[PDB]
C-alpha cells in the first residue's frame, strides 16, 4: 500500500494539466494507491511568506526573520494551519508529484509560496540535516512540467538550453534538499501547438509510465546529471 | 538622466536586505537618478496568476487560459491595476533592481508572482521579440542577492553547486528572454553569519558598485556563462 500526494497548480480543470492531474488520479486510484490533490489556486493557496504564518510569541517581535520564526513556530507547533495540514499530507506521503506549467523556467508563484511556506526547517531540512541527509529521506518526488516550447528548443543547443537546466532549483536545490529521492521529470512538450493525437498520445504515455512508477530507480541528482560535461 | 525601478522583498525593513534597498535609493537618488521601490511585501502583491488579473469579460470564459488571456487583455487594456501599475514603472524604468533573499535557489513566491504577472506577453515578450528581440530591449536588470550559504558552498564543487546554475532561469530563462541586458548580480553571501563589519563591508561595496553602475557592460548571458 502507497500513499500519493500531488501538488497541483493549474486554474483550469479541462487544461492540459488537469487532464495529466486526472490521469494521474485515475491510474494511482485503480491500483490501489492511496490519493490525495491539494489543487493549490482552488484552496486559494497562501503564497507569501508572512509573520501571519506564526501564530505565537515571536522569537524577535522587533526584527522578523522568516527561517527563524517559522522554524520556532514548527517546534513549538504555532504555526498557521494551512502550513500544518500540508506537512501532514507530505509527512504521510511515500510519493510527491508535482503537476505544473513551466511558468519562467520555475514553477507557478503560487507553487513557488507552497514550497516557501511548507518546506519550513525543522519540518523538510535542518542544519545539519539535508541533501542525503534531508528530513524527508525514504519519500519520492517527480515534477510533470508542460511548457510551451517544444523539445527542440529545451536542447543544449537549443534556443533554451537543456531542459535538465532548469530542473536543478528545483529536483536539486529544493526535492533532493529535503531528502527526496527525485524520479524521472515528465515533460510534456508543448501540448498548444500539438496535434489532438499528439496530446492524447502525451497523457496515454503519462498513464502508462504510472502503471510501473513504483518500480523505478531515482535520478543521480547530481550536476554531472544535470549539466554534463 | 536615468530612471530606476527596485523590486524589493523582504518583510523586515531593519532587514540586510532592506539595508541594501536603502542603500541603493540612497545612492541612486544621490546620482540625481530618478528612483520608484516597489515594496511587495508592504504592497500586500498578488502573487497568484488568476482570472482576476484580467478585468471585464473574458476572451473565452468557457476554458481559462492565463497566457492567452492576459496577452488579449494587455492589448485591450484590461489588465488589473495592481499590473498596469507595474508595467507603468518598468517601462519608463532605464534600470530594474531586484532586491531579495534567495528562496529555494530562487526568488521568493511573492516576486515569483511579480515576474509571472507583471511580465505577460504583449507587454514583456512577444512572438517575435524575445530573448535579443525582447520588448524590454536596452534596458538594464540586474539581481541583488542575499543567500544562508557561504560563498564557498556556492561553488562548483561546494555543498550547493556553482551559484550561476540557480542564476540561470532568472537572468536567461525570465530576464534575457524579456530583452533585458542583465548585469553581474550583486551577491551577497551569508549576511546572517557574517560579522557586524563585514556585513557594513557587503552593503558599501554595493553602495560603492552604484556609484558607476551607468558605466557597466552586460554580461554575456549564454549558456557558457552560466555552465561552461
Ligand atoms: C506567466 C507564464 C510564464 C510562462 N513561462 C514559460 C517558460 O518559461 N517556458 C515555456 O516553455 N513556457 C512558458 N509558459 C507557457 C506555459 O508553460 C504553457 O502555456 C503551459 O505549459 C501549457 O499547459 P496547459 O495545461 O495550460 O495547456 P492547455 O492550453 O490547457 O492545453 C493545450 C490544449 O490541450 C487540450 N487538452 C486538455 N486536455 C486534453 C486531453 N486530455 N487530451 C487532448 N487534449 C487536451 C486543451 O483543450 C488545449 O486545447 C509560460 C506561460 C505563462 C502564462
Ligand atoms: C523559505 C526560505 C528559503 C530559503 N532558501 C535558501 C536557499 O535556497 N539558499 C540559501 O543560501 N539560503 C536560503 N534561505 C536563507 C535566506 O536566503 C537568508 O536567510 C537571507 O538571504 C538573509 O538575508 P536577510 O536580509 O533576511 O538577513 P537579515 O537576518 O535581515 O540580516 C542579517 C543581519 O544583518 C543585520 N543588518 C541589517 N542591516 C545591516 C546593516 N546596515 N549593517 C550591518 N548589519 C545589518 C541584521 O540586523 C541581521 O543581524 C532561505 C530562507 C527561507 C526563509
Ligand atoms: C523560447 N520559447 S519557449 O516556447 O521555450 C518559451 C520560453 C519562455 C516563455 C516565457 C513566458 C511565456 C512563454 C510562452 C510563449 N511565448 C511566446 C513567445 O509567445 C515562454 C515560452
Ligand atoms: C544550509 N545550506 S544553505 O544556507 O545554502 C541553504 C539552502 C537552502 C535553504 C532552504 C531553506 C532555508 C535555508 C536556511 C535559511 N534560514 C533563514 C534563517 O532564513 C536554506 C539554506
Ligand atoms: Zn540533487
Ligand atoms: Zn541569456
Amino acid at each position: 500500500g502507497k500513499k500519493v500526494l500531488i501538488v497541483y497548480a493549474h486554474q483550469e480543470p479541462k487544461s492540459f494539466n488537469g487532464s495529466l492531474k486526472n490521469v494521474a488520479v485515475d491510474e494511482l486510484s485503480r491500483q490501489g494507491c492511496t490519493v490525495t490533490v491539494s489543487d493549490l489556486y482552488a484552496m486559494n493557496f497562501e503564497p507569501r511568506a508572512t509573520d501571519k504564518d506564526i501564530t505565537g510569541t515571536l522569537s524577535n517581535p522587533e526584527v522578523f526573520n522568516y527561517g527563524v520564526e517559522t522554524h520556532e513556530a514548527y517546534k513549538q507547533r504555532s504555526l498557521a494551519s494551512d502550513i500544518t495540514d500540508e506537512q501532514k499530507k507530505v509527512r504521510e506521503a511515500d510519493l510527491v508529484i508535482f503537476q505544473f506549467p513551466l511558468y519562467w523556467f520555475s514553477v507557478p508563484a503560487i507553487l513557488k509560496g507552497w514550497m516557501d511556506r511548507v518546506l519550513c526547517q525543522g519540518f523538510a531540512f535542518d542544519i545539519p540535516g539535508f541533501y542525503d541527509s534531508g528530513l524527508l529521506q525514504g519519500k519520492l518526488a517527480l515534477l510533470s512540467v508542460t511548457t510551451g516550447g517544444t523539445a527542440e528548443m529545451y536542447t543544449k543547443t537549443g534556443v533554451n538550453g537543456d531542459s535538465r537546466y532548469f530542473l536543478w532549483p528545483l529536483q536539486h536545490g529544493t526535492l533532493h534538499f529535503c531528502g527526496f529521492k527525485v524520479l524521472a521529470p515528465q515533460i510534456s512538450f508543448a501540448p498548444e501547438i500539438a496535434s489532438e493525437e499528439e496530446r492524447k498520445g502525451m497523457v496515454a504515455a503519462w498513464s502508462q509510465r504510472l502503471q510501473t512508477i513504483w518500480k523505478e530507480e531515482p535520478i543521480p541528482c547530481t550536476a554531472h546529471w544535470h549539466f554534463g560535461q
